[PDB]
């Protein structure tokens, strides 16, 4: 029954766009959205509506006809950005995009319009979830308008019209229409409230109709849609770090959502749930305790396990134990979850055998660059002319020349040029298969743990070709 409304959103902040300019507006009664999908180019596109500068559209393939594999790449390129923006796409397959599948194209787009009207909800100018954060940004202004009453809600409180006609005008006061205050009906009040932030250019879609019947769900999406318009407002690497882990455990195919690695890790669970993602059958649910959790024991007993394969499988943990975990040493649960990253990507590689070590991977890179003809190595991943992207480039132009279009690269020299190819790679790694989450900056600036795990993806999806 959503159908609707997402076809409207798409239309809305896509009718614009170059490529699809033609193709829009679309019929929300037609089967026309799930035929413009099979191509790949839509989602991708929507992708980047959701979060700018996720995808770099040079990487899709946006021809008038398009071959199964120019077609398979997209929805690969898609499928591997909706992870790097939070998406739980985990089965979703490509092929189910090419057909088009409505319970996983709404479900997924659904996840899209979520992180695009929710988001930048806790990154502008703090245990409050976004919707909350929304309540309290309306109320602020309010207060100033001289309004009464209190949002709480966004259903039985904003049916009225009123909190939108005070909240609009002190946002866009040059937009008012005092017809509003002769407004008797509700209905009536409603229809000239979306009319004010049509005229302060909110790409606004739902009716009179949806904002007396209090719909919950639509309005929530407008009062975002007003607060990105216009808000009416005057140790860094743990945050990345905190985004990295998190989008990486969300795509591993646990049974758990993470939207805080530091806070939802702390019981244990969790972390236990990776652990037999990672190492099957290594963990003893028979001794430990599903959340919700309230016994302090219980949690204790769950991360003392976790400890405890972890150091089986000869991590290196140091004067630690599971309260550490439950304290939420940040140190420690970064340090844990690097190490079970990287004991992934070494299982995963030496499953396509018939004892990994990033040497090994150092040296396959090397290797693989010179069977191109090109003299260009590196030294470790720590080496400093990484930065440029060439490196990454030509390594990925060994593996599948098709994918890198180099009237697209730049020299690696200024800051510019460099994030420019950044963005490039991280794009053409996923079209082609690389679940990778560090972000285009990881290689201009070298993260060396960052760029062992990029490479060993690319390895991993080459042994396979």
């Amino acid at each position: 029954s959503e159908k609707g409304p997402f076809v409207q959103h798409i239309n809305r902040y896509l009718g614009d766009d170059p490529f699809l300019k033609q193709f829009l507006p679309l019929d929300p009664h037609s089967n026309q959205l799930y035929e413009l999908v099979k191509d790949g180019v839509l989602l991708c596109k929507l992708i980047n509506v959701a979060v700018p500068g996720t995808i770099d559209e040079r990487a899709i393939n946006t021809k008038r006809v398009l071959n199964p594999w120019e077609r398979n790449e997209n929805h690969t390129l898609c499928l591997n950005s909706a992870k790097a923006v939070g998406c739980s796409v985990v089965n979703i397959g490509t092929q189910d995009l090419a057909e088009g599948r409505p319970h996983l194209v709404l479900g997924l787009i659904s996840q899209l319009i979520k992180i695009q009207l929710l988001a930048d909800l806790n990154l502008k100018k703090l245990r409050l979830p976004p919707e909350k954060v929304l309540l309290k940004w309306m109320n602020f202004h309010l207060k100033k308008g001289g309004y009464k009453k209190t949002v709480s809600n966004f259903s039985a409180d904003l049916k009225d019209a009123q909190a939108y006609a005070f909240l609009l005008n002190v946002l866009a006061p040059e937009h008012c229409d005092p017809a509003t205050l002769d407004a008797k009906d509700p209905l009536e009040r409603a229809e000239l409230v979306l009319s004010h932030a049509e005229r302060m250019n909110c790409k606004r879609y739902l009716t009179a109709e949806e904002i007396v019947e209090g719909s919950s769900t639509l309005n929530l999406a407008f009062v975002a849609q007003i607060f990105h318009e216009r808000n009416g407002l005057n140790d860094v690497e743990t945050c990345r770090d905190e985004r990295c882990y998190r989008l990486w455990i969300n795509s591993l195919g646990i049974d758990s959502y993470v939207n805080n690695v530091f806070e939802d890790v702390r019981n244990g669970w969790i972390l236990l749930e990776v652990l037999d993602k990672v190492s099957p059958s290594s963990v003893n649910w028979k001794h430990a305790s599903k959340p919700p959790i309230k016994m302090p024991f219980r949690k204790v007993e769950n991360c003392n396990q976790v400890i405890k394969i972890g150091k089986q499988l000869k991590f290196s943990l140091v004067n630690v134990a599971g309260n550490d975990i439950v304290q939420g040493n940040k140190k420690l649960i970064l340090g844990l979850l690097w190490q079970l990253m990287r004991f992934h990507m070494l299982q995963l590689l030496k499953s396509l055998r018939s004892e990994m070590t990033d040497a090994d991977i150092l040296s396959w890179a090397n290797r693989k660059v010179r069977t191109m003809g090109r003299k260009l190595q590196i030294e470790s991943f720590k080496d400093k002319s990484l930065s440029s992207g060439l490196f990454f480039l030509n390594l990925l132009w060994a593996v599948e020349p098709r994918v890198v279009n180099w009237n697209l690269v730049t020299k690696g020299e200024t800051d510019d040029e460099k994030r420019l190819n950044a963005t490039y790679i991280v794009s053409v790694a996923r079209k082609l298969g690389c679940s990778v989450f560090l972000l285009p900056e990881d290689i201009v600036e070298v993260n060396q743990k960052m760029i062992l795990i990029l490479t060993a993806s690319i390895m991993y999806w080459s042994l396979q070709r």
